[PDB]
């Protein structure tokens, strides 16, 4: 028993990081067979780049990337939206086998935080509904990329571009677009209003009784339109049909359905918890999915 | 910016887990050079066992070492406290540079959780004042081991033997002596009352004004002596001279006094939050060293 915030072992990806360097820039590239990924704004010196200009103006040798110890020979270079491809000269030998992918708000993944090519920690986090995530990254940490692993296929999700005025993160999918509305540009650019995940939480109320958490369950039931009402008017994202569906196992081996689970979640936005916790949480979680609370209570 | 329970990167340990086989029982072992460390209760079937006379009645062939798809072979087996040595015949090619060490309570430490020898999750927690851990550990976890990293020297500080009734967890380091007064028999034990680690608390509370939470500042100070009374009161363990000058490079680079900080945590503990969070969170976490801040907030 327990519930922890746990990301996925980072050792696969950890033998893909390196750092590349472009004139007085340095940041992190992901290197997978003998490809290098990183964000293409290390060709900037950029409040209104036009990339295709500055690339035009580069040759492989304004490129240095250093693996390890060893520099890698750059033999060509391309752009794919928003991503640098850099081909080298050698394989990397430690490529899993791996896929890109680029996936829903509210999903999450494992990120690899990593200065001047170099893994410094892993931690979990989600993607928000208004496209942000909340990471923790310092100046150096671009190109450092976010991960699931499924039996041992590393799917990368997401390349780390920017920090945001407010301190919250903006990046990429693996081919480079963006996520949400942001560009990679030092701009005025604002997030839209952030909203809870409500099927997360609901996931996590039931990480809750797995774990022998109950004092918040009541012998109520609510309808999903009636639910919903609740929450738009406390900032939750709106439950669906297949959110109730995906919700299928952990209300079967709980025994508790999802409508009644819904009707705790309405009491707790109501009246709040009173001075108790849940899972060693004051606040109700949104970071933990169906599939990340039947990973880790259930195996 | 940002601040995440963040664990190290796990890759130098995956490449040492290994199942090991007694029995009926499998768990998981950590494969250094030519030596595989388990938990010695592999050998039982175990309401009072006479470990020495159970180990007496193995042989070599008793135990199957499984690393990846290669079986390994045991050519020596051994006891260190509460720990099982099994010599094999080939030095585990992926060694890193490593320690084992004993760690205090209050120190954190990253946890690979794994099963059947395979890395499942990575995780920080904190060995608790009363010398247990919660973790967030399924049937079959026994013998994943709780690690630091500096540079890049792996120091082993935890192996996990059991779950307590209260859903916490008890183990050993890795030369086999269990934190607290804990055995490895399924007999009646209890943790002692648990307290709140202070200083790190402190320390959590520097990496939340370094990210910009500062509505818990105030203008007054407190003496150590007067603020030891009011911990007392909450539960929290005494604060020391010694934390206090632990705490320094936070105190100057934020400018805060600790005696300073040590009056807004009385609020705290007073007043509580009032519908307020900090660091994402709405209570004290004392799961972040002074170091662990100093690491994630500056590099
Ligand atoms: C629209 O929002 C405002 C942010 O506008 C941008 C736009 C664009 Cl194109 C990029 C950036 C940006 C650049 C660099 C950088 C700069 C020079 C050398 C190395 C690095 C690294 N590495 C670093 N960071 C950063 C800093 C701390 C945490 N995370 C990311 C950044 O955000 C910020
Ligand atoms: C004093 O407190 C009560 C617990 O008494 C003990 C004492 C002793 Cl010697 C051991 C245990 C114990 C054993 C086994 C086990 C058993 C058989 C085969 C494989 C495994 C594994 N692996 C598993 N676990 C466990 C289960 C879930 C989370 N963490 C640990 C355990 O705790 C529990």
């Amino acid at each position: 028993s327990g519930f922890r915030k746990m990301a996925f072992p980072s050792g696969k990806v950890e033998g893909c990081m390196v750092q590349v360097t472009c004139g007085t820039t340095t940041l992190n590239g992901l290197w997978l067979d003998d490809v290098v990924y990183c964000p293409r704004h290390v060709i900037c010196t950029m409040l209104n780049p036009n990339y295709e200009d500055l690339l035009i103006r580069k040759s492989n040798h304004n490129f240095l990337v250093q693996a390890g110890n060893v520099q890698l020979r750059v033999i060509g270079h391309s752009m794919q939206n928003c991503v640098l491809k850099l081909k080298v000269d050698t394989a990397n030998p430690k490529t899993p086998k791996y896929k890109f992918v680029r996936i829903q708000p509210g999903q999450t993944f494992s990120v690899l935080a990593c200065y001047n090519g170099s893994p410094s920690g892993v931690y979990q986090c989600a993607m928000r509904p208004n496209f942000t995530i909340k990471g923790s990254f310092l100046n150096g940490s671009c190109g450092s990329v976010g991960f699931n692993i499924d039996y041992d296929c590393v799917s990368f999700c997401y390349m780390h571009h920017m920090e945001l005025p407010t301190g919250v993160h903006a990046g990429t999918d693996l081919e480079g677009n963006f996520y949400g509305p942001f560009v990679d540009r030092q701009t005025a650019q604002a997030a839209g209003t952030d909203t809870t995940i409500t099927v997360n939480v609901l996931a996590w109320l039931y990480a809750a009784v797995i774990n022998g958490d109950r004092w918040f369950l009541n012998r109520f039931t609510t309808t999903l339109n009636d639910f919903n009402l609740v929450a738009m008017k406390y900032n939750y994202e709106p439950l669906t049909q297949d959110h109730v569906d995906i919700l299928g196992p952990l209300s079967a081996q709980t025994g508790i359905a999802v409508l009644d689970m819904c009707a705790s979640l309405k009491e707790l936005l109501q009246n709040g918890m009173n001075g108790r916790t849940i899972l060693g949480s004051a606040l109700l979680e949104d970071e933990f999915t169906p599939f990340d609370v039947v990973r880790q209570c259930s195996g």
